[PDB]
């Protein structure tokens, strides 16, 4: 998978 | 939303 | 296209 940059608070990188 | 890189070249941050 | 970091483990940018 990939890194996403997804608000979740802040900007951090999510696995997708 | 999700920040997105993506070229025009110059890179661009496209939010989405 | 847009660049993203995927796993291929190192973590490497593929412009898809």
């Amino acid at each position: 998978a990939c890194v996403f940059f997804c608000e979740d608070a802040a900007i951090i990188g999510l696995a997708v």
